[PDB]
């Protein structure tokens, strides 16, 4: 498995693979991702940091944008407070093993030249396109604000300004990224990670929807959250427990079961697990028990690093 | 006629008169108006500069904003070119006798603190409200751009930033001004001048609609434009020729007519003229002849100052 395939693994899309293959030849290459600071850092965050670690192992310099000004425009509070939560998020990412450079958006996003470019992009971006780009990002608002349409052109300008080769984010970012690839002279390679389903199966996992596992959740909390989670027998689509098994667990995987239910079961790949589960040969409760215990072990070093502060 | 009434004369509205009366007591008081730079300076501009001269005579320090960055956001071209047209407009205003300070918007509107405040106002302003505020300003665009909704919050921030006591503009600005009075801690007094009708009577006089008299138009050009203008007998509403008589001409006014049509006629006020014209006692052609010749004399010193450059 070469560098390209390592980077591609468990992504939803790469825009475009040919452009990524051209970047991979350079000696010096940079990848960045931005996060609105979040009170809790959850598995959706972790999936993305894992992808940044993969890029780092492929020779990329990693930059983590603590997107304080974007969060401000998206109604997350005052800059002062947002920045404090950003510093906490930095500590969590560091505890995940990421070695990276961290920058706050407002360190450069209020520069005269940055702003001037935002206004030039504003002349090229329709209101309809900007609003469409924000459908999966913008905070719920019955009376959408002008800030909502500044946000995307701010993010477009960010990759242009910083000179990054690769931008990474969840699929919720893909319309902003395709706007950037249309408007900017240098085309940035975009790597989009899948959006995890919330534990109740009803929407996407989100810090604001209370449907997440946080990386520093206690073992008991993780067991309770998974016990209650949506997980229909034979159903993989939209099944948060199967997503966790696909994106976080190490294989071959031994699923412990009582002898009266088949005894311990060893699966060599996620695809094998998927066949077992689809064939109703693996019961949700045993899948849940394995996913909970393996996820606890995966998160343990992160939780422990945060606990010793 | 005191300072308040001099300022009020020929305005459409003052928001509010009580606030203006409080400003008038101060020793130091400032009034400003902004103009997107315009290739031609027309009677609509002149009406407003006349109002700035009235404020100047009432003890106000006058600032003329050459609104280069606003014009840029409203699709009037590149900043470089817009700024050149701004310097020409300054020369025209000076030729009208205005003594004032001139500032380009971009001298301060790209400051970090200015921008930060724009983004704070963006959080408080709905997209619907911003678009409504721009209905009579925004350049025609079948696909409205994000720039269109940045523009008004930029203008709101301008009066707040510069610390002006009074903002002056045409009635087309009134929704932006009422947004500013809602969002800003210090309430700015707003003085709105009437919108002149275009010469063909079909819309408002505009530099982009080719329906204007420019202050530096030749006498022959002024005569031809007025000869062709909408001017129905007995109709005052929407009659550009009667508007010119109301807002630019000095009274008492002697209207020369052939003896076979009544001979020379002297009117002591615009209201007298209005009664004559409504009663079909003054024919459009004689009104036009008088308005053309008196307007030529009014504009003559401006045209001559510009010609001797
Ligand atoms: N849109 C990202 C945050 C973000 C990512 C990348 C960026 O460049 C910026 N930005 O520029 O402000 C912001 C999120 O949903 O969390
Ligand atoms: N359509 C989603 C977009 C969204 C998802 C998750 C979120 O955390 C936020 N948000 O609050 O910024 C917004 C919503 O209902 O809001
Ligand atoms: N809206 C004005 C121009 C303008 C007036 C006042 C202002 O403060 C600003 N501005 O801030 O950019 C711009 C026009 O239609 O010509
Ligand atoms: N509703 C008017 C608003 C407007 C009037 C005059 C103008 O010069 C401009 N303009 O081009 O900026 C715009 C229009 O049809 O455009
Ligand atoms: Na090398
Ligand atoms: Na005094």
């Amino acid at each position: 498995m070469d560098e390209f395939e390592m980077i591609k693994r468990n992504t939803s899309e790469i825009i475009s693979e040919e452009e990524l293959r051209e970047v991979l030849k350079k000696d010096e290459k940079s990848a960045h991702i931005g996060f609105e600071p979040s009170g809790k850092i959850h598995l959706g965050h972790y999936l993305q940091i894992k992808k940044m670690i993969d890029l780092q192992n492929a020779g990329f310099d990693i930059i983590i944008l603590l997107a304080d000004l974007a969060a401000y425009l998206n109604q997350k509070g005052e800059l002062d407070e947002i920045r404090k939560i950003g510093d906490y998020n930095k500590k969590v990412f560091e505890a995940m093993g990421l070695k990276a450079k961290y920058v706050y958006g407002s360190e450069f996003q209020l520069d005269k030249d940055y702003t001037l470019n935002v206004y030039r992009l504003a002349l090229k971006t329709t209101l309809k396109r900007a609003r469409r780009s924000m459908e999966l990002i913008a905070r719920e608002d019955e009376n959408p604000k002008v800030a909502e349409v500044i946000y995307p052109i701010m993010q477009v300008n960010c990759a242009h300004y910083r000179g990054v080769d690769v931008a990474v984010g969840g699929m919720e970012q893909r319309k902003i990224h395709m706007l950037a690839r249309e408007l900017l002279p240098k085309k940035v390679v975009c790597i989009h990670n899948p959006v995890l389903t919330g534990l109740d199966g009803e929407g996407k996992m989100s810090s604001s929807k209370g449907n997440f596992i946080a990386v520093d959740d206690s073992p008991e909390e993780i067991r309770a959250k998974i016990k209650k989670a949506y997980c229909p027998a034979g159903v993989v689509e939209g099944n948060p427990i199967m997503e966790i098994a696909k994106y976080f667990l190490e294989y071959p995987l031994t699923i412990k079961r009582p002898e009266k239910f088949g005894g311990d079961l060893t699966v060599n790949s996620y695809e094998e697990l998927e066949s077992l589960f689809k064939n109703k040969e693996l019961h949700p409760m045993d899948l849940k028990n394995a996913v909970a215990e393996e996820l606890i072990k995966i998160l343990e070093p992160i939780r422990k690093r945060l606990l010793e502060h």
